[PDB]
């Protein structure tokens, strides 16, 4: 009678709740699901070990189409784990998936988990300063996406930080650099002509949030362009007008120049 | 040696990541802090009794004022924790504390926790539609705070939400309540008279996130100003222009009047 969405984390196995743990152990039966997001630094297997329950994979197909076919239905006499990256419910799909819940007549639970969203704050930027957030898709065919560029635009005006998701191919296991988003948004700015984001843009790119060892680095395009920023995922971010604190933190603890303390003040 | 920032999540002790507590287990010494926000879920006991060491509780000025005489010391010789309520570095001004740690000689690593700024996922709002973020703070004196009632007006324009942290003074046991905040704001709009917030706004309100059966409300200001929402922590949110899929949320889970189904596109 019972659904848990629980969330895994940032990283690893470990980024799991103590609570999400404790639950997912006492459940009868486990899904999850992993084109949302992927946990980087460990495997099926190595959850599956953790929590001590084998896991069933779901695609975005077995969710968005039959969540209701696939795990309500042992959700009605048991009780049952819906696992997932990062925070449970950040997703933007996942919402409604506990109407679902209620429509089959069964109780739902969220286990909160860190998600990328809040993490970001270790790269020293205020999180209230934060303004919309976007995604930097991968163009294709004749398809060339640019809203995120807006996006960032719009914050930037406001003085706000902009917090850029890459895109990824949950498929093929492919994860968007920083180094090719940039390179996206180079071509872009080429393309509108906003003065949006140049080779002397200030940006802060985020590796392996979550792990002890995290790629924090700060810096002007030019110079972040071509630099090796470890394994993925990768996170992107464009800071708005910053706080003598928030670059201090930067030029501190992620490298950036010196040169941000009075340029980007 | 070393020291490590270490979120406790939102509600209770086990909010805490697995890898959080692995790493407070094995530390030699462990602080913490419970001025920045509160978890109605638990208590110090009970969060020594799971990590199995004693906590010594700082004060705001004790970190403030003596981080680098009371803690950092200490993360020279043995390995130290530092544990705050939430993600570390969300919402407060910890992140400073890790240019101490450096200038002391102190390698420090951050272990993040559930936080308020994703948890408010669970409204059914998407988060990448939350703009900046502002804090309702209780007037004092002949001083009135009123940044964050431009901070809605301006995420409103956009069509933005706004999360709105409520006000706490920890030493005085005082957990500002959403009611307070949207008396706070009715005044606020009297004096501005910008239609930021009337009776008429539609909020949000999410009390004692993490717990298992968090209070999650939604509907016109005049009709949720005098409802109870259950003990604090209580955060108080201001939608923007709403999504199809968002309204139906709010109205299957947060019991919002069906009318707000019928979006004005
Ligand atoms: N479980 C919870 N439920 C509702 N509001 C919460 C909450 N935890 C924190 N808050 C809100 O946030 C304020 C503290 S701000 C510090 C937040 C913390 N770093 C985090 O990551 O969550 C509180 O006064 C309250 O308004």
């Amino acid at each position: 009678m019972v659904l848990y969405f629980i969330g895994l984390g940032l990283y690893d196995e470990r980024d799991i709740t103590v609570k999400g743990l404790e639950i997912a152990k006492k459940c009868d039966y486990v899904f999850a699901e992993f084109y949302t997001s992927m946990m980087a630094g460990t495997t099926l297997g190595r959850i599956q070990k953790l929590i001590g329950k084998e896991i069933r994979v779901l695609s975005r197909e077995d969710v968005e189409l039959n969540f209701e076919n696939i795990v309500l239905p042992l959700a009605k006499e048991n009780d049952v784990a819906f696992l997932t990256p990062g925070d449970p419910l950040v997703a933007t799909t996942h919402a409604e998936l506990r109407i679902r819940a209620k429509r089959a007549g069964v109780e739902s639970y969220v286990i909160h988990a860190p998600s990328i969203y809040s993490a970001v704050g270790i790269t020293g930027l205020h999180i209230y300063k934060f303004g919309k957030s976007a995604t930097v898709a991968y163009p294709e065919g004749n398809w060339f996406p640019t809203s995120y560029y807006d996006v960032i635009k719009e914050n930037a005006e406001r003085g706000l930080h902009t917090l850029l998701f890459l895109d990824i191919k949950a498929e093929k296991r492919m994860y968007m650099t920083a180094n090719e988003a940039m390179e996206l948004l180079l071509k872009v700015e080429d393309m509108k002509k906003g003065g949006v984001f140049t080779d002397d843009t200030l940006v802060v790119v985020l590796a392996r949030a979550g792990s002890l060892n995290p790629t924090i680095r700060a810096g002007y395009v030019k110079d972040l362009i071509r630099e090796d920023f470890g394994d993925p995922p990768h996170i992107l971010i464009v800071p708005g007008k910053l706080h003598i604190v928030e670059a201090e933190y930067l030029v501190e603890i992620a490298g950036a120049p010196r040169e941000i303390l009075r340029v980007n003040v």
